[PDB]
C-alpha cells in the first residue's frame, strides 16, 4: 500500500554532506576509493572565508565534504556580508558536530519543488527548523530541518552548477575516475527509539511506511514515488551478541547516520574496481559469506542468476536477497572512518521493471538469517 | 665550523606525528599518495579507547597519524589505568589542536640515547616541558617539550616494534608500496620573530648553526653529526608580494611546521609516481618552473648532471641547487591538506661522501632568486 501522502513535491536525493576535520583529504580518498571525480568547490581559491567544500560526483551521486577555516579569516563578516557559499553552516556547530560524532554525515539533502514550502510546511507539522530558507544568487533555495541525532534533512529547490558560489573544478584536477556508482539508493539512520523517529519524520513529510533477533528493529520511510528511501533502526537490547545499533550509538554518541546505499549499473565492476583499491588507499569490505551461502544461493536466486553469476557473485563476496518482486544484490564496506560508525553499501537491484521501481528487492533483510545460517552450516 | 655542542646523545629523526580529526582517512591518503605502507596500530582493535593511531613507513621514514576518540569510551580511566599507548596524548590538546591549526605536525620525534636525561637537561636549559619521561613497559622511554608553536619536539629512546602497545599490522591490510622515499632530511618551522626562537631552541638542545627579499629570514639548527636539521623561518615585512611565511601565519593561528622535506633514493622515480597520482588522490605539486630555469641549468650544474639528466629534471619540474660542496635537487607539494600551511619538500642530495654528509648542498634558497629571474627571462 502507497498512500502516496507527501506534504510537499519530492523529487530525487541531491546530495550527501559530510562535516570532517579536513575536507582535502577525506575527499581525496573518498575519490580514489570509490571512483568518483571531483567536480565543484567552494574554498579560498572562490573567495570563501569561512568553510572549504569540496564536490565530488558519479553518475546522480553527489557527496559534498566539509571543514571549517579559521573563524579568524572570516571574523569581520555577518551572514548580511557572509562569503560562506552554504549559508546553514556555522564554526561552531560543525566543530562541535564533529568533536561528538566523528567523521559522518550532516546533510541528507532531496531535492524539491520548492524548498521554502517544504520548509514551512515540515515546520508546520512537526519539524524542529533548523536552518530558515535562503536563496541563493536568485536561483536556488536551501532550508534545513532537524531529521534525527545531529543530521539534517536538507531541502534544495531550482528556479532553473552545484550552488552558487561553487565553482566547476579544472579538469587537469579532475580526473573522471568512474567505477560505475549512479546514485543514492537509500539514507539509514541509527536512533535509540524507532518509534518517536518514525512519528517524527512522518510526520513532517507525510512520507509512508514502504512495505518489507539479530540486534535491530527497523521501518523504511518512503516518498510518494518511493524513490526517496529512509530506513530507521533502533537496537534490541539483551541479544547475547551485542546489538551494532547500540555500539554505533555508543561511538557515535547517540543518533546518526549508519549508512549509505550506493546503486551501481555494474556492481560486479564496482567492486573488482573498490576491491583493487582497499588496500591503497581505498575502502574494506566486511568478511565475506563462507562459500556454503554461496551453495545455497542456487536454491535461492537460481532463475534470476546463472551458475557463473552467482560464481562472480562469491568472486566478489557480494551477498543477495530477495523480495516478493524483485531482487537485491548488496555488500558493505568496513566503517569509513575511525570510529565503528558509518559505513557504505553498494547495491544493485533486478526486476520491478514498468523504469526500476524504489526499493526492488528490499533491503536485504533476509540476509541476517541467511549468513548466519550459512556460517553454522560451513561450520560442519 | 661545528662546535658539537650538543647537550645530550642525539641520533636520528625517529617519526613524525600529525593530529587529525580522522586518522584513518588521512593516513589513507598519505599512503596512497606518498608510497608508505601501513606498519603499525593502536586502536579499539588493539585494546587502545583513547586514540586511534597509525603508521606509515618508507625506509626509515616514519608518519604517524593520531586522532582522538570519544571521551566517553574512556571516561573511567585515569593515567595509571590509561589503555592510550602514547601516554602524553589527551583529548582536549588534540582537538584544541586541530581546532586552531587544522590538519598539521604536533610531535617531531627524534631517537636519542636516554630520553629522560633529555628532558632533564633540555628543562634545565630552557626547554618548557610538554610530557614528562614515561617509561613503556620497561623498554621504551618518551618525553615531549615544547618547540614553537605547539609542535613540540618528542624523546625517544629504546633500551634494546614501533612503541609498546602497537601492534604489526595485517600483511593483508600492508601492500607494500614504495616510491622511493627513504627517510626524513629535514623539518622546518614558521615563527612570527627568528631571533627568539632560534636562541630558545639551541639554548636547549645545543644544537648549532648549520653554515650556509623573497619574503623570508631563516637559519638551521643541527646535531653534532648534521643529521637532525631543524630550519626555522620568520617574514620578512612590507614586501610587496606578502610573505609566504606571514600567510601561513595567519591561516595556521600562529607557529608551527612548514614542511617536512623527504629524501628520496631516487628523485625520478619518485616524482614521476607521485605525480601519477596527484588527481586521483595523491598529492598536487607547485608549478613547475618555466624552461628557461632548465635553459639555465646548464651553466649551474652541467658538471654534476647530464643533459638528458637535466631534460629528466624539466620533465618532472624538480628545481636544482648547489652548495660549496653539493647539489640539491627539490619539489615541493601544495598544501597537504584545506589550509595553506603544511606541504611537502622532496629532495635528493649529491656529493659530499666521506656515507653522505647532512645538510649537502644546502637547502635551495638558491632558488628563490634563480627562479625569479627564470620567470622574468621566460617573460621575454
Ligand atoms: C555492515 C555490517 C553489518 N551487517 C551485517 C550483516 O551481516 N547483514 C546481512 C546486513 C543486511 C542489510 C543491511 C541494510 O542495509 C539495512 C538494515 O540493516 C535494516 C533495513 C534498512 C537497510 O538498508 C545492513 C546495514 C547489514 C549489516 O549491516
Ligand atoms: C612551496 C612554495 C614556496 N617556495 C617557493 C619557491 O619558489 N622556492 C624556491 C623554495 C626554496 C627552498 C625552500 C625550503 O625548503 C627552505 C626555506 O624556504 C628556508 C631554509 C630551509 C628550507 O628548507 C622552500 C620551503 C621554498 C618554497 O617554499
Ligand atoms: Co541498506
Ligand atoms: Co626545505
Amino acid at each position: 500500500k502507497n498512500p502516496k501522502s507527501d506534504k510537499f513535491k519530492v523529487k530525487r536525493f541531491h546530495h550527501i554532506e559530510f562535516w570532517c576535520g579536513d575536507a582535502t583529504n577525506v575527499a581525496r580518498r573518498f575519490s580514489w576509493g570509490l571512483g568518483m571525480r571531483f567536480s565543484a568547490k567552494s574554498d579560498l581559491s572562490t573567495g570563501n572565508m569561512v568553510h572549504a567544500s569540496y564536490l565530488l560526483t558519479s553518475g546522480d551521486l553527489r557527496f559534498l565534504f566539509t571543514a571549517p577555516y579559521s573563524p579568524s579569516l572570516s571574523a569581520g563578516e555577518i551572514k548580511p556580508t557572509t562569503t560562506a557559499s552554504i549559508p546553514s553552516f556555522d564554526h561552531g556547530s560543525c566543530r562541535s558536530f564533529f568533536s561528538s560524532h566523528g567523521l559522518g554525515v550532516r546533510a541528507v539533502a532531496i531535492e524539491v519543488e520548492d524548498a521554502e514550502s517544504a520548509f514551512s510546511i515540515s515546520v508546520a507539522n512537526g519539524a524542529i527548523p533548523s536552518s530558515p530558507p535562503i536563496v541563493l544568487n536568485e536561483a536556488v533555495t536551501i532550508a534545513e530541518v532537524k531529521l534525527y541525532g545531529d543530521v539534517v534533512l536538507r531541502y534544495v529547490s531550482y528556479k532553473a552548477e552545484f550552488l552558487p558560489g561553487f565553482e566547476r573544478v579544472e579538469d587537469a584536477s579532475s580526473f573522471p575516475l568512474d567505477y560505475g556508482i549512479r546514485r543514492l539508493d537509500h539514507a539509514v539512520g541509527n536512533v535509540p527509539e524507532l518509534g518517536p523517529a518514525l512519528t517524527y519524520v512522518a510526520g513532517f513529510t507525510g512520507f509512508h511506511q514502504f512495505a518489507e533477533e539479530s540486534g535491530l528493529n527497523s521501518a523504511v520511510l518512503a516518498s510518494n514515488d518511493e524513490m526517496v528511501l529512509l530506513p530507521i533502526n533502533e537496537p534490541v537490547h539483551g541479544t547475547k551478541r551485542k546489538s551494532q545499533i547500540q555500539t554505533y550509538l555508543e561511538h557515535n554518541e547517540g543518533a546518526g547516520l549508519q549508512h549509505l546505499a550506493l546503486m551501481s549499473e555494474d556492481i560486479f565492476r564496482t567492486l573488482r574496481e573498490m576491491r583493487k583499491r582497499s588496500s591503497i588507499g581505498g575502502f574494506d569490505f566486511m568478511p565475506s559469506p563462507p562459500p556454503t551461502y554461496y551453495q545455497n544461493l542456487k536454491k535461492r536466486v537460481g532463475d534470476v542468476l546463472s551458475d557463473d553469476q552467482i560464481k562472480e557473485c562469491e568472486e566478489l563476496g557480494i551477498l543477495v536477497d530477495r523480495d516478493d518482486q524483485g531482487t537485491l544484490l548488496q555488500i558493505f564496506t568496513k566503517p569509513l572512518g575511525d570510529r565503528p560508525t558509518i559505513f557504505i553499501e553498494i547495491i544493485q537491484r533486478v526486476g520491478c521493471m514498468m523504469y526500476q521501481s524504489g526499493g526492488c528487492g528490499g533491503f536485504g533483510k533476509g540476509n541476517f538469517s541467511e549468513l548466519f545460517k550459512s556460517i553454522e552450516e560451513y561450520e560442519k
